[PDB]
């Protein structure tokens, strides 16, 4: 078979109904990302789409939320020692990992629950 | 606050224990992602590791698994329709999405259950 998938355009992460103030203090203020638009069908639905990189991530209103422990995205994030120290500052807590032993990397939660992971290579 | 955040290295999707062969027959020949080996001192813990472009996805075991039916990763395609079409051939189930018009989209699940969703923008 030829070769379609080209990458990963972006990530679902779920919320609650309401979650839009919290998502932007977090996801936009707290670890910098830039909010962008959401499409003009898609507004009735709730939720803020953000940008990283050459992808987002798209908070995404659920009826029934449970948030997502295990299963996450992860960030590749430059100088990592400076951000994470940035998010300490700010009172967010942080978890290390030692386990991935040429990379750098970290967990926070997101205010709804949400496992995000932060890597940088050595 | 400086823009530190690069973009997403990769996706981890859960899969229960046991996970490797189903997880290689849809990620990797079903959809026809390219298996990376995983580093050395993670082969203990189970799992594979796929590549898309400059992304992975990454799959992890685990014991107490639970699909994730609704919240799911987007990859982009090219020639969605073709793609769309050689996965019916394979007797995959898609669910079409069309409340974004900008964009063609679609749902499958893999073998455990877990939503991930395929899309290109329209020409």
């Amino acid at each position: 078979m030829r070769n379609y998938i080209q990458g990963i355009d972006h990530v679902q992460v779920a919320a609650p109904v309401g979650c839009e103030e919290e998502a932007r203090a977090f996801y936009g203020e707290t670890i910098g990302m830039e909010e962008i638009p959401k499409p003009e069908e898609l507004k009735k639905r709730g939720g803020c789409w953000f940008k990283c990189g050459n992808q987002e991530i798209h908070i995404g209103v659920e009826q029934n939320f449970n948030p997502a422990k295990r299963a996450h995205p992860a960030f590749y994030v430059l100088k990592i020692d400076e951000f994470k120290q940035e998010l300490i500052k700010q009172g967010i807590e942080v978890i290390d990992d030692h386990a991935r032993p040429d990379v750098i990397r970290f967990y926070v939660s997101d205010p709804f629950g949400n496992r995000i992971e932060f890597m940088e290579n050595k």
